[PDB]
This record gives structure tokens, C-alpha cells and sequence, in this order.
RNA sequence: AUACUUACCUUAAGAUAUCAGAGGAAAGUCCUACUGAUCAAACAUGCGCUUCCAAUAGUAGAAGGACGUUAAGCA
């Protein structure tokens, strides 16, 4: 796939023009034949088109080892202090304090291979 | 702490209520647990003296602030 994208980039640049290119672009997909081969060079499942129940969040620092992290539900660290002074700050809401010591591991190598 | 060593200094004067009257050491000085009058201070003590001292029968209000927010307010 890396070969097909590199050779098609060299082929497209050498053999086509700006008219055909700007007609090839529609922003509903954000496909463009010069930049999209570069972005998807090594990502096979690349597509361009609540983020704490995702498994990217849950194993962020450590890959393979998934843990629910305690976090403050209403967190004010985006807010600047000049606007925080305007009205009184709510108490924190929380999430997942119970799970700071439980961490789970999907041990496929022990189960599928040693235990067969 | 003692002691020893050095280094730096070792000074503006004067006064303690006023005025008047009697006495003592002709002008003035000094003094009187002397005597009047005024003044000032302290301490007691009074004036039919003058001003001021916050809801609970209610969820307030008065005085003074903010080097507080709205706020890149509006012109």
C-alpha cells in the first residue's frame, strides 16, 4: 500500500494539472490526491471524517493495559482566571474514583497460545 | 562572664505661672510649709445641660469601605 501511494503520487504530479486536481476535490470526503496519500502513508485504517469511553483514552499512557481513570467531570482548567472571577465556582463533580486500583489486561497470549 | 588589645567619642546656654500687697537679707536684686487676684494641670463631683448608641411582632437596616465584579459597560 505504501508503494501504490508513493508511485501514484509521482504519477499524479507528473501527469495531471491544476484544473483536473481542483475538480477532484470535494470537501464532503476531504479526499485530495496530493495530500491524502501523504497523510495515509502508514495508517492503513485512515479515514478523515464522550471521548473517555473510547479505548484510545483508556489505555493512553500504556498500550495493552486499559484503566478507567479518575477524572473531574466539571473541570475549569480551560477557563481563564479573569472569567472565573465573575461568578462563584461550582463544587467538583467526579467520575471513577472507585476504579483507581483496578486495571484490566486482555491477555491474549496466555489464553490463546499457552493455554491453547 | 573576666581580663587585655586597639578604634571611636567624652556636651549650646538659661529657666519652672503671672500681677499686686506685707516682712527680712534711696535704687534695683533675692527670699518668705507669707497673704490676695488671675491662670494652668491633676483628681473627685455635679448639672431636668447637647449629640449618638441596629429587625426579631422580624430574614431587615445605618455608618464607612472595596487597592470588587458586570466590563472590551455607554460617549
Amino acid at each position: 500500500m505504501n508503494d501504490i501511494l508513493t508511485d501514484y503520487k509521482t504519477f499524479y504530479l507528473t501527469h495531471s494539472n491544476i484544473v483536473t486536481y481542483e475538480s477532484s476535490i470535494i470537501d464532503s470526503n476531504t479526499f485530495d490526491p496530493i495530500l491524502y496519500p501523504e497523510l495515509k502513508m502508514s495508517n492503513p485504517k485512515y479515514d478523515p471524517v464522550d471521548w473517555h469511553k473510547k479505548t484510545e483514552w483508556k489505555e493512553a499512557g500504556h498500550i495493552g493495559i486499559t484503566t478507567e481513570r479518575p477524572q473531574i467531570s466539571n473541570s475549569i482548567i480551560e477557563c481563564n482566571s479573569g472569567t472565573l472571577i465573575q461568578k462563584p465556582i461550582s463544587l467538583p463533580n467526579f467520575r471513577n474514583l472507585e476504579k483507581i486500583n483496578q486495571v484490566k489486561i486482555n491477555d491474549l497470549y496466555t489464553e490463546e497460545f499457552l493455554k491453547e
